[PDB]
């Protein structure tokens, strides 16, 4: 019969705390504060936020898209998630000042800092084989070699490749840490976003280390979220109020549907959500 | 549930691991019990986080600084201040085990010096000539403050995957992010790696002390450092220690005073500092691994 304290209490409870303590500001205008942690146990269970739906599709898709390098928008659209679309769209682009780059064209976003870190960026159609960092495949092999390394660290926020983004890193660096045969992984997330974003964030960041803990022969452990600017707009306050009224239901279950190698091997199909049941979706106007 | 303040968060945490965690070995041989991901919050607001739960070398935190400030990586140059904590760091012996035998005693590699004032650029020795190479982060910290403060952006590195090959000690603080709210300036440190017993108490002041730096240099007042750990570990040889320590009640902590009006961040001097009604418990020994 009865289940632990709720993971999800602990995002409710980050929400509640900037509702009463935050101070407000512009940027549609926000409650904000600065430094917070919460900690969500993977351990037979995934952190799917159920006091709203979460659209799971696109946390897969956008992941499958970073691993796979890929830093054209129109590459993650076409899977039918459309959230990175308006960043590489011709005015916005323009408007950064990047009026000779293609359509789609995002920069030197996740995809390339995670596989080509420190590259030379040129275009989102160039081939990067085998120039920069494969962060993500030396994070693999050194937890795969010594898993009491302390450096196990996979940095996006490269300070030269700025003004190449078509937008700046919501999330700056992620730290891998192994005892007892289970993979924890912290995000340092600089800004977040906490109607429209966070939910969302902590679902990916969650399924990397269900990944990485696949490949790597692994219990995955914790993921703890580590915030630096954390905000509410102010048109998601009231959505955020109710919200707030509805209870969690238990975390849903990931299943892995069959032995993956590779990182780069995992496919949309080899992932299960189960018992999944959420409350109602909430529109955030983004 | 209302939360643990000031010296009781680092009591705490330590007790938590004593208790929690869990043992490893380190890359040092000393045995380690560790945990991963902690954060605390210390207010700056009329108060500055020196532990008195035992006494912390004042002049060391303040002498450190003022050598990662002037972009040092010379271990030398601190050691001539008085300041010993990085000469072990820099010595032939703990240099020969890293395959840097070029490297003169002392040279550290690119470390905070290095990182703060010329993030970048391509390090060589701990003497080469480093003027208008590299990112100065930190005079662009204090100048988006002045200029832009909302601006969330505001973040120092010192962890540069490109430099890892050329490091003896890779950075335990892998980045500083600021924040300005109401003219209130906060720090958050993102320590990957931290020595519990030993660094800890120093990060802590340092880094208070660097946010009380570039509120003063911009105007503003200091609000929060915030410290989030990656990997927390208590060598075993420290346990002892520190069970003395946690026995011991917190006193106040102390004020720090600022003596003069200074311009530039460069041109602080350790005399411009005064550390008052500082009543700590005794030193307590522990070795350094
Ligand atoms: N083991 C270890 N090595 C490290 C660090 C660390 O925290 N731990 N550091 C992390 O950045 C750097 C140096 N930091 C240090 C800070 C203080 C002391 C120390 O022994 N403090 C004494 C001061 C006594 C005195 O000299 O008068 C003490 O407080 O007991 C050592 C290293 C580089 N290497
Ligand atoms: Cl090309
Ligand atoms: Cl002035």
């Amino acid at each position: 019969e009865p289940r632990p304290p709720h993971g999800e209490l602990q995002y409710l409870g980050q929400i509640q705390h900037i509702l009463r303590c935050g101070v407000r500001k512009d940027d549609t205008g926000t409650l904000s504060v600065f430094g917070m942690q919460a900690r969500y146990s993977l351990r037979d269970e995934f952190p799917l936020l159920t006091t709203k739906r979460v659209f799971w599709k696109g946390v897969l898709e956008e992941l499958l898209w970073f691993i796979k390098g890929s830093t054209n928008a129109k590459e993650l659209s076409s899977k039918g998630v459309k959230i990175w679309d308006a960043n590489g769209s011709r005015d916005f682009l323009d408007s950064l000042g990047f009026s000779t780059r293609e359509e789609g064209d995002l920069g030197p976003v996740y995809g390339f800092q995670w596989r080509h870190f420190g590259a030379e960026y040129r275009d989102m159609e160039s081939d990067y084989s085998g120039q920069g960092v494969d962060q993500l495949q030396r994070v693999i092999d050194t937890i795969k070699t010594n898993p009491d390394d302390c450096r196990i660290i996979m940095c996006a926020w490269n300070p030269r490749d700025l003004p190449l983004m078509a937008l700046p890193p919501c999330h700056a660096l992620c730290q891998f840490y192994v005892v007892n045969s289970e993979l924890s992984c912290q995000l340092y997330q600089r800004s977040g976003d906490m109607g429209l974003g966070v939910p969302f964030n902590i679902a990916s960041y969650a399924l990397l280390t269900y990944m990485i803990a696949h490949i790597t022969g692994l219990k995955p452990g914790d993921f703890i979220h580590t915030l630096g600017d954390a905000h509410i707009y102010l048109n998601h306050i009231e959505p955020l109020k109710i919200q707030l009224q509805r209870e969690p239901r238990p975390f849903p279950k990931l299943r892995i549907l069959r032995k993956v190698e590779k990182i780069d091997d995992f496919k949309a199909e080899d992932f299960q959500i189960e018992g999944y049941n959420p409350h109602p979706t909430i529109k955030m106007e983004m």
